[PDB]
């Protein structure tokens, strides 16, 4: 119940995902928390992204194998093992960007996104319009 404009690239090698807001990094670190950083040399920002089906991905941190997720509460954790709060539509914003939204909390819009302070957005506080949520996948 979404549109269906995909971003070009693909998933063969790993990415930063910069995110526009602030200007950090997605990080997932060893003890699952999940926010961002400035730091280029984070050993944490490296991520792998998979589809699992056209239009959905798993974001998984090549330095730890932890798979982005998001809660039931819209919080962003990193889980050992894929589950269902695992899978994102990855998707084409304002011609340019890449947005990720909570496959399971979809119909509500959570997106993945990043404070201006690096901080994650809890998905009820993020929304179409966002900087936020608009992030550009890097090479590594």
């Amino acid at each position: 119940h979404h549109h269906f404009n995909l971003p070009p690239g693909n998933y063969k090698k790993p990415k930063l995902l910069y995110c526009s807001n602030g200007g950090h990094f997605l990080r997932i670190l060893p003890d699952g928390t999940v926010d961002g950083t400035r730091d280029r040399s984070d050993q944490h920002i490296q991520l792998q992204l998979s589809a699992e089906s056209n239009g959905e991905v798993y974001i998984k941190s090549t330095e730890t194998g932890q798979y982005l997720a998001m809660d039931t509460d819209g919080l962003l954790y990193g889980s050992q093992t894929p589950n269902e709060e695992c899978l994102f539509l990855e998707r084409l914003e304002e011609n340019h960007y890449n947005t990720y939204i909570s496959k399971k909390h979809a119909e509500k819009n959570w997106f993945v996104g990043l404070k201006k302070n690096g901080s994650c957005k809890r998905g009820p506080r993020t929304h179409y319009g966002q900087k936020a949520i608009l992030f550009l996948p890097l090479p590594v």
